[PDB]
């Protein structure tokens, strides 16, 4: 069901290596709906190439636009299992400290801050 489940550590590593080769300026991001989530829809896909200059605040806006949410629907985004300490950090910086050992940056979203 979840991404890590569907692809071997070997396969995830090689896809990150291909994104480096073909999209050197993009951060490889996995974005998944919390398996408990009731309100928010599921995304059209799982794997995103994010321009390395966008900050977490702009990534949240991007995903809210992708889900086509409205002003008073809630949205929380966990990175590498935990709350973001700041939304102003460039995703290049966030990647370097929060990346998985496979090379992806893992994110999960929910309507509840209590995931
Ligand atoms: N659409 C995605 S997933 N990423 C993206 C972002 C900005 C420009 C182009 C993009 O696609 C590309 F990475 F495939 F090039
Ligand atoms: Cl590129």
């Amino acid at each position: 069901k979840t991404f890590k489940q569907r692809r071997t550590f070997e396969q995830r590593v090689e896809d990150v290596r291909l994104i480096r080769e073909q999209h050197p300026t993009k951060i490889p991001v996995i974005i998944e709906r919390y398996k408990g989530e009731k309100q928010l829809p599921v995304l059209d896909k799982t794997k995103f190439l994010v321009p390395d200059h966008v900050n977490m605040s702009e990534l949240i806006k991007i995903i809210r636009r992708r889900l086509q949410l409205n002003a008073n629907q809630a949205f929380f985004l966990l990175v590498n299992g935990h709350s973001m300490v700041s939304v102003s950090t460039p995703i290049s910086e966030v990647y370097e400290s929060e990346k998985d050992e496979d090379g992806f940056l893992y994110m999960v979203y929910a309507s509840q801050e209590t995931f």
